[PDB]
């Protein structure tokens, strides 16, 4: 698939399991339209969000529900969520892997983009 | 100073200078209301965004224009911008330092919350 | 395998390919003994460093040659290398995944430990 | 102050206080020579490690006792310690800020190198 997200937990040293996230695409009228959504598996991965045909050129936002994740573990975290906003497929189709590391008061994200 | 942002550059090993950001507060209708804004100084710091009187409880969004930063350095960035979204003062007013570290395909942010 | 390392490049948004690393184990005399070594593949992964039988309880050090990596790309980085030092298998055999993200002046590492 | 270290805690959203570290300089025989040491203050900072006269070109290692830090908080950590190894002053004397962010299974460090 052309878009997948993997989430790790820096407190437990484990994948971050059952983490919900919503993907949006920027529309012509500059609003965010719902594009896809899912949650991470027991390996902390979310696959199959979209397809090569559906995943057209555009600006995308992945909003990761880190707050509910920490809350379910008894932690009151700093962030409401973690976002990743990027232009995709500008120079042709690419595959995107979004990696996120979660702590109660911190997060890191990086992107691996391949042809 | 109840809210301070500090931005570092992971490619050049320096403060990230002249980085523009806007701070929003979530309104009752769930849209983002402009609240404050500024550019990081030569030390990568942005101060005096708000005061303790004005900085009431609510959900705040700091949107950092990382894309313009990398473009000025002649480097192609992944993200459109970096966001930090958080609930402020849920236990009564505190002081917030938001630290962000920027790379072209990655960013890390952490909060320091003091009394 | 019980120990694998994956390395990403935060400047290129890609795996960090052909990154050399050496693993050492702490000996009885408190010296570092060579344990295994390898380099990352085109997916930025290094597998097959060791086996369940060989990978006994101990303190291990993974020393990642980040300097040569950046140098080969024309960058003079801050760090000589990135280390990860940890006690392994203290409560019984585990599988360790070491993830590292590289920038010229920064690095991040996290560990995923599973049974 | 030519060398300063600042440590943050990603679980508690605070400076990491009373974190002990030692700084070493590589000797001609490739062993690590004690050079300086201290504990982070209430602001997570450690200053006055060295002076511009004494801080000559060489390879320096800052070894941060992250393990003792987490143990005192009652939290099981992955790493034995965190290291930062770097060549200093290769273009003539500069000022170094080493920033480290600590989680139980992860750490991030970045350098700010100023003139
Ligand atoms: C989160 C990460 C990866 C590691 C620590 C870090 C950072 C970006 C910015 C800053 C960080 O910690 C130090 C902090 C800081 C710098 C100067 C200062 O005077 C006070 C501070 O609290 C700024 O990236
Ligand atoms: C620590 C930080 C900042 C955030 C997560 C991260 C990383 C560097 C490398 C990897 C990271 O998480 C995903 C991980 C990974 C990638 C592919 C895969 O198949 C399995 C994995 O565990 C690799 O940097």
């Amino acid at each position: 698939c052309p878009l997948m997200v993997k989430v790790l937990d820096a407190v437990r040293g484990s994948p971050a399991i059952n983490v919900a996230m919503h993907v949006f695409r920027k529309a012509a009228d500059d609003t965010w339209e719902p594009f896809a959504s899912g949650k991470t598996s027991e390996s902390g991965e979310l696959h199959g969000l979209t397809t090569e045909e559906e995943f057209v050129e555009g600006i995308y936002k992945v909003e990761i529900d880190t707050k509910s994740y920490w809350k379910a573990l008894g932690i009151s975290p700093f962030h409401e969520h973690a976002e990743v906003v990027f232009t995709a497929n500008d120079s042709g189709p690419r595959r995107y892997t979004i990696a996120a590391l979660l702590s109660p008061y911190s997060y890191s994200t990086t992107a691996v983009v391949t042809n």
